[PDB]
Parts: C-alpha cells; structure tokens; sequence
C-alpha cells in the first residue's frame, strides 16, 4: 500500500460518426489536456467511456462525475452510477448512457469539463480536466 486499489487509465469519447479516435491517456500528464480539445459535430450522440483497473479489493458505489463549464461559468452537473467492481487483471470499461452534443451557432465552441472518478467513501481515484469543442462540422 501505496499499492493503489483503483487506477483510472483512460477516457474515451465513443461516437460512431467521429472521423477518428477521441482518447485521453489518464496515466500521463493531466495538465496537457487543458491545451487540447476534442471536436464533436453539433447534435451528435456520444457516450463517455472510462477505463480503469482494480488491483486489490472490492470497491462499491463507484461514481463518475462531470462538471461542465463554458468560459468558466458552471452550466451542467452530471453524475453516473458505475457500481461495484472487484480486483482483476483485465481492465474494466464503464460506459455512460447516450449524451447529445448541443446544437446551433450560439452553443458552439469550447467547453471545459472537470471529471471525477469516485465512490461511496468519496475517494478521489482520479480527478482531471479536459475540453470539448462543439462545431458545425467535423
């Protein structure tokens, strides 16, 4: 111990009509993501996929949280129940239900997302910030 129990490894934006992969390596330098962004075409359906491993013991009440900002203004809170996961060699993948990108010129542009992977004990398994850009086109 300081053998971590949970290691959050990746964020993926799942979108069938995206021209390429939208992935964050969460084992890297988390700061660099603030000077990067993922593009989504306005109005499209997507899901967020969180890749994580459990090394030692059963974690209950896992939870994925997203705080969404536009120019530093707080505009949405979304949390998803992830559930209970036991230790395993193979990484787990949590997928959100379907979300939809907003639509219209006024809703276009870059949004800031503060992500948190936590649980019933409020453990900070991993906290990170990334950007989502909504455009007219890919």
């Amino acid at each position: 111990a300081m053998v971590p129990n949970v290691v959050v490894t990746g964020l993926t934006l799942v979108c069938s009509s995206a021209p390429g992969p939208l992935e964050l390596d969460l084992t890297g330098d988390l700061e660099s993501f603030k000077k990067q962004s993922f593009v989504l075409k306005e109005g499209v359906e997507y899901r967020i996929k969180i890749s994580f491993r459990v090394n030692r013991e059963i974690v209950s009440g896992m939870k994925y949280i997203q705080h969404t900002y536009r120019y530093g203004v707080y505009i949405d809170y979304t949390d998803y129940m992830v559930g209970s996961y036991g230790p395993r060699a193979e990484e787990y993948e949590f997928l959100t239900p379907v979300e939809e990108a907003p639509k219209g010129m006024l809703a276009r542009g870059s949004y800031s997302i503060k992500s948190r992977f936590t649980d019933d004990d409020k453990t900070d398994h991993l906290s990170w910030e990334w950007n989502l850009t909504i455009k007219k086109d890919w």
